[PDB]
């Protein structure tokens, strides 16, 4: 091995290398990490406790690797779906808010961070993809996926395109795949059936086939990723994109007169985005669990704390009732919640990591022509 060898060092160098008396926080690079750092500076100014916010690449993969050895950040930020796996591996602490604090957040946000009956993270905000469109190029967005080919033909004649979004992450293609019947794991009798995966059915096939056909007919490019799509939309080159609340800040900066709205239907069915709750978990190896709790409950999850993050990159519909009442006025938030209602909240089971990896490969291989749609989804279904 070169993992059982550090089983020997971790005791000799006993025990744990997370620095006591400060907080290290990891959050994804597309989120308001500068705004979160402002909340951390307020904490430091009040309490003397230094807070360092980091946004490493692939943190959702690095965290279980480093936390398994007792290293990593004190606090990890990510959508709730990854947290059941972390908790199953013993990497997350059970969190302990009194009832007065729990009443400050929406009951459904607490449910996303409950694993085997216990709370394993603090919920921050509800994320759902919406259709984002350029009102100057497209005063009225398409109601259906099916009319997008004809729209692209029209826009292509003008050196524009209809739609670009990140084809590299299955998160972004899922709303179309799920629209006519795709699902991850079938939930029944109080639990997810890990042997009942729904990525190989007729509905999932129809959705992915529609996407592949878009690419075959030159209405999309298989290599489009997050940065390519964001640049194209914000430069005014494409009429539509698909993204979450965090993206609105850069569009504000851009020249673009944009709207946020319901995703198009497919075969008459609503697109069904998987809904994420951005959540903050506490590293089980952290010597700073009480510090982490004080920071999360009394500094971040306040009107002032969430505002600071939100002003950097919008959080979506926040879990904190008092602040959401102010944000609910925003039509972009209304659209987010409309898409969220039509979708469904992600599972947090340990199998989600394998699921996302399977679907990622399936979409990329089908989109690039390395596999047929049937072949790709059959593979993703198995196991
Ligand atoms: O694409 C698979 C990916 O989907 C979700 O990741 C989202 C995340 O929830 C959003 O907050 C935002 O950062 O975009 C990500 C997609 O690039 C799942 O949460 C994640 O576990 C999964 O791998």
């Amino acid at each position: 091995t070169q993992e059982q060898l550090e089983d020997a060092r971790r005791l000799k160098a006993g025990s744990g290398k997370i620095e006591e008396g400060k907080l290290v926080i990891w959050i994804n690079g597309d989120k308001g990490y500068n705004g979160l750092a402002e909340v951390g500076k307020k904490f430091e100014k009040d309490t003397g406790i230094k807070v360092t916010v980091e946004h490493p690449d692939k943190l959702e993969e690095k965290f279980p690797q480093v936390a398994a050895t007792g290293d990593g950040p004190d606090i990890i930020f990510w959508a709730h779906d990854r947290f059941g796996g972390y908790a199953q591996s013993g990497l997350l602490a059970e969190i302990t808010p009194d009832k007065a604090f729990q009443d400050k957040l929406y009951p459904f946000t607490w449910d996303a961070v409950r694993y085997n009956g216990k709370l394993i993270a603090y919920p921050i905000a509800v994320e759902a993809l919406s259709l984002i469109y350029n009102k100057d190029l497209l005063p009225n967005p398409p109601k259906t996926w099916e009319e997008i080919p004809a729209l692209d033909k029209e826009l292509k004649a003008k050196g524009k395109s209809a739609l670009m979004f990140n084809l590299q992450e299955p998160y972004f293609t899922w709303p179309l795949i799920a629209a006519d019947g795709g699902y991850a794991f079938k939930y029944e009798n109080g639990k997810y059936d890990i042997k009942d995966v729904g990525v190989d059915n007729a509905g999932a096939k129809a959705g992915l086939t529609f996407l592949v056909d878009l690419i075959k007919n030159k209405h999309m490019n298989a290599d489009t990723d997050y940065s390519i799509a964001e640049a194209a939309f914000n430069k005014g080159e494409t009429a539509m994109t698909i993204n979450g609340p965090w993206a609105w800040s850069n569009i504000d900066t851009s020249k673009v007169n944009y709207g946020v709205t319901v995703l198009p239907t497919f075969k008459g069915q609503p697109s069904k985005p998987f809904v994420g709750v951005l959540s903050a978990g506490i590293n089980a190896a952290s010597p700073n669990k009480e510090l982490a709790k004080e920071f999360l409950e009394n500094y971040l999850l306040t009107d002032e704390g969430l505002e600071a993050v939100n002003k950097d990159k919008p959080l979506g519909a926040v879990a904190l009732k008092s602040y959401e009442e102010e944000l609910a006025k925003d039509p972009r938030i209304a659209a987010t919640m409309e898409n969220a209602q039509k979708g469904e909240i992600m599972p947090n089971i340990p199998q989600m990591s394998a699921f996302w990896y399977a679907v990622r490969t399936a979409v990329i291989n089908a989109a690039s022509g390395r596999q047929t749609v049937d072949e790709a989804l059959k593979d993703a279904q198995t196991n």
